[PDB]
């Protein structure tokens, strides 16, 4: 179901089963996923955010992000906890107002409060574009062709231990999928095509965790959008999908009328396909009504490799074409140990009062702000340079920052930077030890942006850090509204 740009969306718990397994859940507008939002670019969105939630377990407090859209002029709208905002208590409602200028393509919306979106509460975001420029690439977009890919846990994430290594019980496609460990035969999610027909799939990873190895028996996916990024038509046969990521692809139903099966292998969890697990059914019209009797290829000859993409626009990259070729070149220090993830040194701990609200009330620098260690200040209109080698525990850490993308200088698996013509992203993978993950963004946009993890039992454990873009004029860009003000005051007097 499609909602918005203009809706309601309630915050409520539901008991679930998508794999057979009763558990409880919070949910945002009823059902798992969440609907998907949408609107075209440049609408209004207002999302009015009634928390009703009860359960304890999964904490009544929330705060939602609209995951990759940039709310310039609206940190407030943002959605992370004790970044932008306090959390909306239960009873009360708040309405994230914002606009999406220049912004198209697959996007989502999670809680964004400790790990409660693992809990359930996740779902699509999608920006159409009516002047598209890959429309004339497919026949079919819309509800029935997005694809989220979930992990899903028996065990309450506020009762995962943390961190800890942790694993899921399943992997849901469409919101239904088996359990790993004695498998039940539950319903699987069917995805139904035409003889003939182009499809743009939207693909979209709400895990918690897990990567996928996504692929489709007998079938090919011609890649044309990233993380909201229109992309050169790239053609593979697989694709690894870390958590939060999107995919666009072009998926031409021109194989015998049949059953055949989708594939997405967790890189943790239940391995293979045993009894259906990581599995959703790809039926043909016509096709008689049977679980698919297909096989993956046996070695997948043209999988997706990031530095193989590259934008549809002429996006370029900023500054200069070597390493510190920006104006505020970094390189931060990701660490593990005991338990902790650091970013710099220092394990991010959530401050008693927002960033955004302790600039609002007259911080001016990040040594005036909380946590001391957890934040850094950027200057305006500066080519930024985010270097992310990594080496720190498992791994591999998709990042991803918050109110902007960003060019992919230099992906996982690989030295060679790309200084012409990388794909720009909002989510990458670091890759692995002696990897050197290279980002570049210009300082476009005022306020306070979180940069963590998405690996969510990793945002929980600390490794995250906030940077304060353009701390003098934040509050002149960002009027907020009474109701943000209003926020701080009732969550601390319920708590
Ligand atoms: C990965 O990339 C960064 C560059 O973006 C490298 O940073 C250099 O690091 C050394 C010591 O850490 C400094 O002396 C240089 O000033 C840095 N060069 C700059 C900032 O241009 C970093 O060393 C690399 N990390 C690796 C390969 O793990
Ligand atoms: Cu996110
Ligand atoms: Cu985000
Ligand atoms: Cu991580
Ligand atoms: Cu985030």
């Amino acid at each position: 179901v499609q909602i918005g740009p203009v809706t309601d969306l309630h915050i409520v718990n539901a008991d679930i089963v998508p794999d057979g397994f009763v558990r409880p859940a919070v949910n945002a507008g009823g059902t798992f996923p969440g609907p998907v939002i949408a609107g075209n670019v440049g609408d209004n969105f207002q999302i009015v955010t009634f928390n009703q939630l009860i359960e304890c377990s999964m904490l009544v407090d929330t705060s939602i992000h609209w995951h990759g859209e940039f709310q310039k002029g609206t940190n407030w709208a943002d959605g992370p906890a004790f970044i932008t905002q306090c959390p909306i208590i239960v009873g009360n409602s708040f309405s994230y107002n914002f606009n999406v200028p220049g912004m198209a393509g697959t996007y989502w919306y999670h809680s964004h409060l400790t790990t409660q979106y693992c809990d359930g509460l996740r779902g699509p975001f999608v920006v159409y574009d009516p002047n598209d420029p890959d429309a004339n690439l497919y026949d079919v977009d819309d509800d029935t062709t997005i694809i989220t890919l979930a992990d899903w846990y028996h065990v309450l994430a506020k009762e995962m231990g943390a961190g800890g290594a942790i694993t899921a019980d399943s992997t849901l496609i469409d919101g239904l999928g088996r359990t790993h460990v004695n498998v039940a035969a539950v319903p699987l999610s069917v995805i139904t095509v035409e003889v003939g027909k182009r499809y743009r799939m939207r693909l979209v990873s709400i895990s918690c965790d897990p990567n996928y190895d996504f692929s489709i028996d007998g079938h090919d996916m011609t890649i044309i959008e990233t993380d909201g990024v229109d992309s050169q038509e790239l053609t593979v046969d697989e694709i690894q999908i870390f958590a939060a990521q999107r995919y666009s692809f072009v998926l031409n139903a021109n194989q015998p009328v049949g059953n055949y099966w989708i594939r997405a292998n967790p890189n943790s969890g239940g391995e293979g396909f045993d009894g259906g697990i990581n599995s959703a059914i790809l039926r043909y019209d016509g096709a008689t009504t049977a679980d698919p009797v297909t096989v993956a290829s046996t070695v997948h000859t043209k999988c997706l490799i990031e530095t193989d993409l590259h934008p549809l626009s002429r996006n370029g990259v900023p500054g200069n074409p070597h390493q510190g070729g920006a104006d505020c070149n970094l390189n931060l220090s990701l660490g593990f140990a005991c338990g902790n993830f650091v970013i710099n040194g220092v394990s991010f701990t959530p401050p008693t009062v927002p960033v955004l609200l302790q600039i609002c009330s007259g911080a001016n620098t990040a040594a005036d702000l909380l946590p001391s260690g957890s934040v850094i200040s950027l200057p305006s209109n500066s080519t930024i340079e985010i270097a992310l080698p990594a080496g720190a525990a498992g791994g591999p850490h998709p990042f991803h920052l918050h109110g902007h993308d960003f060019a992919v200088s230099e992906s996982a698996s690989n030295s060679t930077s790309n200084y012409d013509d990388p794909i720009w992203r909002d989510v990458v993978s670091i890759g692995g030890v002696g990897d050197n993950v290279t980002i570049r963004f210009c300082t476009d946009n005022p306020g306070p942006w979180f940069l963590h993890c998405h690996i969510d039992w990793h945002l929980d454990a600390g490794f995250a850090i906030v940077f304060a873009e353009d701390i003098p004029n934040t509050a002149s860009a960002n009027p907020v509204p009474e109701a943000w003000s209003n926020l701080c005051p009732s969550y601390d007097s319920a708590h």
